[PDB]
């Protein structure tokens, strides 16, 4: 499609919210590029309403070891998050960058 492969991946992402409070397992799910934030798998319907638009901006992956990922999106670029495991963290990079894979500049 006009963005890449319309992926849809869901599951808890262990996010680093602050130095004090890291490891935070929070429910995350990627829909058509929009990676939204929830506090539970039943919360998926509404959540905090806030969502990451990884399509218009970039899905960041670096940390040169197991588990590496972050999200930079519209208005606010700052999402540091770890995963249940490494291929878990991979999985996201996978879905995200497969769904945004056609956007080299910006989903607009």
């Amino acid at each position: 499609g006009p963005l890449g492969s319309p992926e849809f991946m869901e599951g808890v992402l262990y996010k680093w919210t602050n130095y004090l409070t890291g490891w935070q397992p929070r429910w995350f799910v990627l829909d058509n590029g929009i990676l939204s934030y929830y506090d539970s798998q039943d919360d998926v319907c509404k959540g905090s309403k806030g969502s990451i638009k990884m399509a218009v901006c970039e899905i960041k992956v670096h940390s040169a070891d197991n588990t590496r990922m972050e999200l930079i999106i519209p208005g606010e670029q700052h999402f540091y998050m770890k995963a249940v495991n490494a291929a878990e963290r991979q999985r996201w990079l996978v879905a995200l960058g497969s769904s945004k894979a056609c956007l080299t500049d910006t989903r607009t």
